[PDB]
């Protein structure tokens, strides 16, 4: 019941894209909690977040953000915990620094990053998903359906 | 002292950056497996390799590759595995084509991508760490003093020279 | 009657685009199957079309995918068939992320790459026509017709 | 020996990428041509040469060309046969310039466009050759017999030194 | 009365953007031919189209097209007269390979390049008119007016 | 001599760059303080350095990064004070990385973005005279003196050897 | 009552974006002048205007514009004061032009330059206000309360 | 022999790109002046030189610029002659700043813009005699045979080696 994964991100306008991975998260029956953290406007909420997430229980953070997108950077910073970073869509530049601001971080503080928009937010609960099943037999069997459905639905012609 | 990591790249050429990956993970004291496997040159070897991953024992799959950079892809196509990707350097696109061929994967199939070139391939190895350190107190500990060290080594003020 | 030509895509959603692929290839009366294959969902179904597209009597493939469009190269990773590839236009990168995914394929393993979106798909079957045109002069000819139509069709002013 | 395949670029500074084109079709010992033809110095060349192409027995013209890469396009606006193109590096944008200019060709005037540098120039030749194949038994067996060697030389590991 | 500039554009999707070319001309009342002239579907008519212009009296030539626009390029090749090049704005690109297709001729066979789109339309009449203006008094004194009232009617403060 | 001006990297190999910086507020006798302090591997020190730059006396911060470019943007987020952003140039992105990781930030916290490289640091250093120069007549004087200097010194034809 | 601050930009076009740096400066009861003055089209009122700033009183000045953005570049080649930038979201290249045209100043004449856009205008009025909060200390209370709201009023999770 | 072509650049840096202008105008006999004009260091001279240009005789002003290139731009909101810009290739960007800050001009000031580096020079100076050919014979006779050379110049092959 414990959520064991966190999905923050730095504000509402982000959640259009970050209610992706929230919706593959609860289809998993993965316990988590979804909150907004603006590395920004909220830094020392973030420290905060980033800084007992391990002692709360959380194996995973899954951080998305748009622009200058550097909270999945600076949670990594105070995490020991895995860090996936979901770049979302800006208006002018569709998502080009929010990538480049989420995955080119300096080596020593890892954030791995999954693609720009919903297919990234739905790609890091998955990969969350992925990380997860290692320890959890039960949730590696959902898992397993899971990507087993998905390739078994792929049509064979185009309508 | 079984692999519990599997780093792969598509060519010799890539191990200069994916060097990185191995020499940390040894650092951290984590079992692990070196291999080329090319995406194009050898798909069967790939899709073999990607299949059976999860029985041979292997946790995290970091996979380097450049231009069409397809390994990781490819690889966490027939893998539950979680797998982490590496952008090598371009020639000519500075590891913008092998960032975008990689990170860009469609919602379903993930690839934790990391920076282009060395840094990346660090990272890699340093996020299967945490990864791994979920279930392995040891290594826990381990990465905790590592990243304790790194923060208590950052230096005040430059070498002004 | 045989299929000459297979035209395949990632998923329902490059249809929009790869369908203009499949009406020019009509068009000139080149049989051929269209289907959809995912490289990143359906990767067995993948090797086993490319592995076996020769012995079927393919003589060209053409491939269209979007994002990370590994598609046409892993394609041509199985087959000695000439694989021409299409970008398709993504949401954020507009197809920068498909053409650089397909176009940039090291040496050995070659795809032959058109133009983002429609305009490509459309072209990657006249490529693959002025290819079947070398050992098929009836096809030959109606290929010569469609160009000097198209030619001689362009307005001498705009209206 | 006459030739069945045509090499073109637009100067001697082209050389240095499509001379792996060149290479590849020898190896595979496909009868070709290699020529200079700038679309912007010398159309009327250009004219001449894509026009009779096809008269002349060429089956596939690969041609090479950097920044606003033209070369390709034009000939393509002028022949039925099929045309390859290869985006050469420039000095400034590193062949980017080149890439666009070629690959976005609009529908009706195809250029099968190739990665940008010596593996695009050596991808032409090969993609050309899976062209004549089709049509050549012989030239069909030694293009198997490459691409078969090519994935058995690829190694099991890198020489980690 | 007879035109001095020609505008010729790859077809007729381009003509949303070279009218503004057209129309700054006939509001200088500058004698010109607008016409479709594409490089790619109809290579031969704008050999014959280029090769020609000077015997015809043209004095400048202002081409535009999108994508590959090697148009600008091609007419410059086959003539003395300037050459001006007006990228227009692509469906995926914006225009990006438009511009990059026109302003990188190498050395040897120029091509002035204007803005992508309407702006760059515009301003290649603009130009094609400052050059006529260094032979034509009236002309000179009816671009100094155009300039003079470009420059008065800013306005000071925004609505 | 209390410094009013603080520089501020991420590592010791933006030094190269940030000098540039330092170098000019000294020119202009502007008291400073030239530190290291990294985003992602000093976060709290960041945090501190930050949130007490004002009660210590600063006016303006310099902060130059590279790649995943936050030092800037992090301490605006600590810091009522007006921050000025350096990107630092990149190997593989040239700078691109850093330039939009710094100045894209949100509305609500600004960042000051200058030149890529080393103009960038020098300007910075300028922008950051012209904001102290508003209330402190000597500084405006020596820089208006420093600004006529520039234009007077520009050469009226080039050295065409 | 005397403006402190001066907005400028290149066009009536580019107030939709320069808007939200006025209400910026209102809302912080800042005085400012907001201006039209185009670099291009109305080149000696620029020189007045940022020749004759400082003897004006104004102590920043923010200046916005698209495309070839060389507003704030050179109202700064005339004014010893700070000038800030605000890249105007351009039609084909998003802004992109319109950034690289304003933050690669060579060095000697800065312009601090802010996001593409609406953020960019806003995050200039929060600039400058920082900048004159450095010696009024009443504005800098209000500031203090501004950044303070920002702050507090971030929600804790998304609606 | 009073100039009639006016090359501008913004700094001695620029020269090294800028006497491919003027040497293709001396080769042609075309009369011109080479001058540094700085946009941002030396705006009033900038302002004086634009505004006399037609007065003083010139037809075509070639102007270069890197990086914020403003020069062709500005120059342009001065005179009523065509400007013709030459992007100066710039470190960390490689000219593409140079390019988009000078041909985005918005509708209404016009700068016939030429290629990325020494190639946009050279064709700046061959625009600007095409230009001036139109109402100069002697001058178009030599520009006619200039391209007629350059044509037949041309090779048929590569040199192999």
């Amino acid at each position: 019941s414990a959520p064991v994964v966190g999905i923050i991100m730095g504000s509402q306008s982000d959640w259009e894209t970050m209610r992706h991975a929230d919706a593959l998260l609860t289809e998993l029956e993965i316990p988590h909690e979804t909150l907004i953290v603006s590395a920004h406007r909220t830094p020392d909420r973030l420290a905060d977040y980033a800084r007992t997430a391990a002692e709360r229980g959380l194996n995973v953070i899954i951080a998305g953000a748009g622009g200058a997108a550097n909270l999945p950077g600076m949670c990594a910073a105070w995490t020991r915990l895995p860090v996936l970073g979901v770049p979302v869509e800006s208006r002018a530049l569709k998502g080009m620094d929010s990538l480049l601001s989420i995955v080119q971080m300096p080596g020593g503080v890892p954030v791995g990053t999954l693609a720009i928009g919903a297919s990234g937010a739905k790609n890091a609960a998955l990969l969350a998903a992925s990380i997860l099943a290692l320890y959890n037999p039960a949730l590696a069997a959902r898992l397993e359906t899971w990507r087993a459905l998905q390739t078994a639905s792929v049509p064979n012609s185009p309508i």
